[PDB]
């Protein structure tokens, strides 16, 4: 497997995942200045901007490490926010819509 086509695929996949987050509520880190208690039980914050930085820092060299950080976006949001909030339901919807995006991307990857 060559690195360049794989990273091209992860760039496209990340774009597709971001497209499912229509509110852009996961686009940037959770602002600790406005959610001061966030790090109390969120041990590894994650967001799409950070994922793009990690991608270009060559920190995703296989599909599972990329998918792991996407799952953190979802799981952190489910953990922090009460079930009856817009945030929690947005994470549920992202988990659902992102799963199809990830399965199709991984099919593409395994063909490489
Ligand atoms: O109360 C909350 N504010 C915020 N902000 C962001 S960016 N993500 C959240 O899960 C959240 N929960």
């Amino acid at each position: 497997m060559q690195l360049t086509p794989f990273l091209i695929l992860l760039r496209k996949t990340l774009e597709q995942l971001q497209e499912k987050d229509t509110g852009n509520i996961f686009s940037e880190p959770v602002p600790l200045s406005e959610v001061p208690d966030y790090l109390d039980h969120i041990k590894k914050p994650m967001d799409f901007f950070t994922m793009k930085q990690n991608l270009e820092a060559y920190r995703y060299l296989n599909f599972d490490d990329f998918e792991e950080d996407f799952n953190l976006i979802v799981s952190n949001c489910l953990k922090y926010n009460a079930k009856d909030t817009i945030f929690y339901r947005a994470a549920v919807r992202l988990r659902e819509q992102g799963g199809a995006v990830l399965r199709q991307a991984r099919r593409q990857a395994e063909k490489m």
